[PDB]
């Protein structure tokens, strides 16, 4: 409620500090009913320049079918017909020619809106992309990781916000790594923490397990080791584990049962031991928890690109576009430095 | 409401059994949270509690907390009890080829947890509730060593998520780190019969991070778990592998996977590993603004349940209510 | 000569079946090498080709290359074909529990490789030839997902080495990275039935770097494969483990391993792993002075063969000839079973 | 045909530049009929000074049976009776005493001509040895590896020549390593390349696989890594992989399908991913191909020693001794420096 | 004879320190075999024995078996000891991130084995002797959890075989199931310093079923173990892999493997796994006709030894004697 | 002391009940000093008809060097010169031709006394063999296992006797299996029990471990299940485990500490969990204990053949030949049945 309006306003503060320019967000699924309805609400709010990918004739005919006159302008680009199509094909080929992709396969991949979108963002023809409403997560994210890639020492990891009364929680990694090592969960925590700091909040990080400070072999030792590695890398942050999820979020359970712990006031960063636990958790909270859940957002990647969960609603997509715009604005300012 | 109806079936059971209440032994006779919860439960006439401990330490804790309604409850000191010596032999004979000599059987039986487990095993009590003061592994081991699992059963923790129109069942939330496909099928079968006890049709989802991919690893494992379970209960809707929102939301299922055999949303959610079950039910309980009760230990021959170390007083109240139902149900099975 | 005898058998099979020719669909409707090969094969009355692609882009490629003999040939664009929607639904139903949603079933079936395989699966074509423009895995995946293997079969590539008096059969040259002893025996059984189709007695060698050692690893594997194969076909000469020259040269066998059950040199060579099979047929084809034809995909329920990406035009001519033979045979099996 | 005369002429050039001395080549199989028949032609051509091992009494008696009058003067040595025999036992014993070989067992191994030949070569009593016409390769090569050993950072690897009309191809490793690592395949390539360079030919190296530049896990990744490691060690050489075999040899297939590749004009060095592929390939080419195949020759060992494949012909032994004399002359010119 | 010189060393040591006797805590205050042994050890002025238990229950056992020299030996009940709660806080602090909450530290500290080990850890005693009544793992676990291993040390049991003209040292007879080459080297180094304490030159054999084969498995492990050990003590004869008769018999070594660096026979025998060490010292003790003393726990921060469950009264006497030696030695090291 | 004299007298019983014939025992090490010295003592005792293998002159020459006139008549056989040599080659070749052994290698193996002795025993040309005084155990036992082989469901296992004053113990497997399964350990127990029964003693079997009735994973579980399997196969015997070695031998410790145990009166058959423990134990008892240890004897094989430990003394060999002669006579009576 409040959190999403506040992000929208920060987009505007960012934009009025850069000559009124809006980030350009490319959408591979120019024909998606859910994407188009979401774009209707966000064009009224001046959050981004949408670019739709597809056949101009298909896309315009879907726009009027759904009766949304506010999209009669939005840029529409057909990948094969774009002037840069050949340049993009050659650059994908050069990236993948020793990873089993011949030239003709590079052409057919670059004709796919998902690859064309990722290459547009990589080449500065757009500032970000939002994809994945119509296809599964692996299919949508592979072009991004193949084309944009991860920044140095970074790790691709999905991140979700749980919006509670007077507080948000950050959950990660909800989408990418099946079974991260201790070193990977430490890095996932570091990425999640800098996101929390961007919002003016102190990150307090819990490495989750089924155990409370046992350190037994398997995930308890892994999450205990992840906390130690992370604490070494950010000695200023509260980072703790291994601990159970209720121990983590509830400060009264922590202090009563584990008062030696370095984590006071409840964790707002929840790093998971495997993909089963992160993925089932955010989805169950979203369905039954009666709290808004936004994301997942792809962290660790060089440019702003987020893959929607296939189960997303229209309002989900709205929320994801807003934060993709913020991400796009922030990355463009680091690159100016 | 779901809890009030449970309290009522408990009363219905005893009125059909001469008014007797199940005897539930509590190893943690001095536990502040257990004692406060029992104040509420003797008021509701749910069970006959039996506290384990040194009687003067138990009575002085009751006196400290000012719970006059507990002044009559039975207190048993393990080492002093008449059955102690025979209990020591029963444990020794059970574990003598599992690294337990007679002297260590004696000191194990003096521990309230083992004495409670044996009281229940020998029919001296109808059920037990433990684990408010110790970690779950320490509490559940005497139970599994002493009472054991019924044939083809698997010990698995189960939780209820109480929503407005409906409850969800989550398992296995406590015992198996990484159940196989065969074990996940058996966990589902155990949870399904519990849902049936309350007059609800069980609809089972084998959870994963994937929607019907069947790729190697947990997607393949949970897909076969659904198949094995479908084999064993051809009358039930059992499906997987699927993501959790796919599982619970019938409109998401119908839109994206209409070939699925699962209609109307799942009310039985079987997990692929212990991290996911345990973290999920705990996050739901803390932030999900739904009541979560349990975990309850399924698959074991007599009624025994281990509280989560993080439980509240009312948590313990809720767990005792359903332990009483469990003890009553098992008690008539064995009369057969 | 071996190829001429195959062409005549196609005509022999074709006669006694109302003069009908098998219908062979080609996913790569604009491929220069495919169209050049079809010019030669239309003159020989080997098959009725079906080209997949946008009809105008196919006709423009045909007119550019100046191949007047193809102006009549059937051209089908997958998205536009009447059965496209029906084909999408059968692929969706086949793969909906293997990570494929409906929108993806639609985009797969619009790919000529998937559409051709489904055409063959549904009897709208009698066989298919693909893979001149894509790597082998990309070509064979739709075939295996759609058509599948017959019971107890294993998908395995097979190549013919045509020598002066003699042909050898090599397998598995394309599919299995590292087949088990059980899989290598089945590969032998599949290759043997192919050799028998041509009226030749199959004599099977299970290849290794070792001569009758049975030591752990592949020597033990290939010795056990021969045993499993001998059990399943007690009438065949099948032997291993042995080196390749021991296998082919009957004089080396007799001098050095006279106890062996393999006399007169092997004409079926089953390989222990994919590196050895794939490298061998390719080196023989480039540096030997013998024709190598194939690979042909064995073990699948309907006729589909994947050209090696490195093929020539004459290679494609040869593969279509034997694909036509395969399609005619499988079509007789399917009528027998109705 | 041509290639062998040129090698024979290079032996004579080497021998004319060093006072007419010929390398001394020990043959453990002193009564092998094939070895003796080949030796008839090898002394008429001044290729080597042969040393036959055996009971002098039947070696002369095998020679008189076959009626090869040109060999009655050639040296014949009986291992047990040799003056150096007992000193040889002590060096083998000291080498193997912590590898399960007692003194009496060193005595029996050293009485085996294969071990005696190897010790002769190692200690400078001969310049090279040729063995293995009558025993399998592992049995024949074991004494060589235990006694002579590999030079520093070397790997024992068998190598074969395929003699084509304008050029030869070299295949390796055709005999020793079951499943070489990426690092081992790089070293095998370097050894093969210096052999090609000895003949004044530019080596062009293909790391073979069933894949064309895929780098997928398993051997495609291994052969891609071997090419990378080898290029690091020889930045001046064309070395490429992973690739299929026809891709490797045929320069037109390479240029058409993989024009980014650093390997132009066809590979003349073919390094295999495992012993099944190398061993089966050279033998199938030799039997059904119509090109002569010579070898295998043992590379990577400190001193000149080659194992004949048990399947060898009489001409094979001749070819194989010639190249052993060349290697022996080469090492002998290295050591004079 | 060897034991008499050890006893005389015990007196020699404390006489150089104002006559203290080391205080040795016995967790098994009612153990019959412990109590009879203490009768002999009180007469010999070896230590100050401290028995753990209910004092009247201990005194009642003492005069029942009519043991008369223990009427003035010290008796401590753990729960009643003044420092009990301070001991509780210290165990909690040591293990709070290894799965032990405050309440579980409390019941553990009431167990004599944990209380005894903590007494030694905090300097209220100089050593402890346990394990007569319980299996070795149960007794040694509190010791290792509480006292722990010194830097680069490895917990390893060691036994003496007393022959007519020499003793052999066997290790590791109790702790490590299957030590690595690195661990076997550290076991050899630890055994070497014990042999050096008695003024004999240690000569170490890394035992195997193989004679200098170096084949994969334990032959290679024991060959590499010798190499690592020789690296760390270049002055010592350390050799392997070799068979047991090859190791002890110098004429077999010289005749069959004269290249070996080990001459005059090995007096330190390091074993490749726990089956071989444990079966060997036990078989030698029963059927050989040589005295076997131990096992003694090496590698730990202060003096703690676990009796083998099969021990005799005389076994306990011998082990208490050397525990006194160990305690005196460690007590002078820490003074520095 | 007494036990060995009782074996000698039973040898005389067996021979008198069979026309005074002595078993024929082949000794591959015809020049072994310790073997020859042992045989002087054994020929006066009417234990066997020895057959020495080697060059006749080499043996006659060693016999006179050591001056034992009692051997001047003993049979000497030179394998390659023996009439049966060619048929024996043909038979070993037929046994091993699919295990990497060509015809010429069969010839050189059959010329080795160890293989020739094994084939003599196998073909009934001799009744037993004793080898291994001069070579390591694996080397001596390989020809026996390849040629004579194991009887049905048998397992080759070394067995030793520890002769205590009221009693003997049997230890196994002291030589062959590195790490037997539970099933192998049960079969080893069954083999050792029938040997104890041959001497009129009730076998009482302990499956040894470092644990007392824990059944924990690893060795405790293996030996507990080994006991269970063996009890199933011989329901008439006391067989128990897992237990420690002193628990096993001492009936008072067992009765005091594990009174539930099925093993009363102490174990006289000690089955070991791995080769480290068996081999180290019998060697330590033999050296530092004060009791006689005889063997090891090879159990589980179809015909009588035993390998001396390389460390044996002259008495050792005498003791081993005595029990080999008993074994040969027993097997010879079974074979006539
Ligand atoms: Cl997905
Ligand atoms: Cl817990
Ligand atoms: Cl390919
Ligand atoms: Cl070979
Ligand atoms: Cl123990
Ligand atoms: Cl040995």
């Amino acid at each position: 409620k409040v959190f999403i309006r506040s992000a929208i306003n920060r987009v505007h503060q960012n934009s009025a500090a850069n000559g009124g320019e809006l980030p350009r967000i490319v959408f591979p699924e120019g024909t998606s009913t859910k994407v188009l309805k979401a774009l209707a609400t966000l064009v009224e709010e001046k959050i981004c320049q949408p670019i739709l990918l597809g056949y101009p004739e298909r896309v315009k005919e879907k726009i009027k079918a759904l009766d949304i006159p506010l999209l009669n302008d939005v840029s529409i680009v057909h990948p094969s017909s774009h002037p840069k199509y050949f340049s993009f094909v050659e650059k994908l080929y050069s990236l993948r020619q020793r990873k089993g992709i011949n030239l003709g396969r590079a052409e057919r991949l670059m004709a796919d809106p998902n690859y064309f979108a990722a290459m547009m963002v990589n080449q500065g023809e757009a500032d970000g992309m939002v994809s994945g409403s119509s296809i599964n997560y692996a299919d949508a994210v592979r072009p991004i990781l193949q084309t944009i890639g991860v920044y140095k020492e970074g790790i691709p990891a999905g991140l979700n916000f749980v919006l509670l009364e007077d507080k948000f929680l950050v959950l990660a990694d909800t989408t990418v790594n099946l079974n991260p090592t201790a070193e990977q969960c430490a890095q996932i925590a570091l990425q999640a923490a800098k996101i929390v700091e961007y919002f003016g909040i102190e990150p307090r990080v819990a490495m989750l397990s089924y155990s409370n400070f046992s350190g037994a072999e398997g995930t308890p030792r892994k999450m205990k080791k992840a906390a130690e590695i992370a604490r070494s890398l950010r000695p200023d942050l509260m980072i703790e584990g291994d601990m159970q999820a209720d121990t983590a979020v509830n400060p009264e359970i922590m202090e009563r049962l584990f008062p030696f712990s370095g984590l006071k006031g409840g964790a707002n960063v929840l790093v998971f031991p495997n993909l089963e636990s992160s993925n089932i958790a955010y989805k169950l909270i979203q369905q039954i928890g009666k709290a808004e859940v936004i994301g997942p957002f792809l962290t660790g990647v060089r440019r702003s690109a987020n893959v929607l969960q296939r189960t997303t609603t229209v309002d989900g997509i709205v929320n994801s576009v807003v934060f993709t715009a913020l991400e796009a604005q922030y990355i463009k300012e680091v690159l100016k430095s």
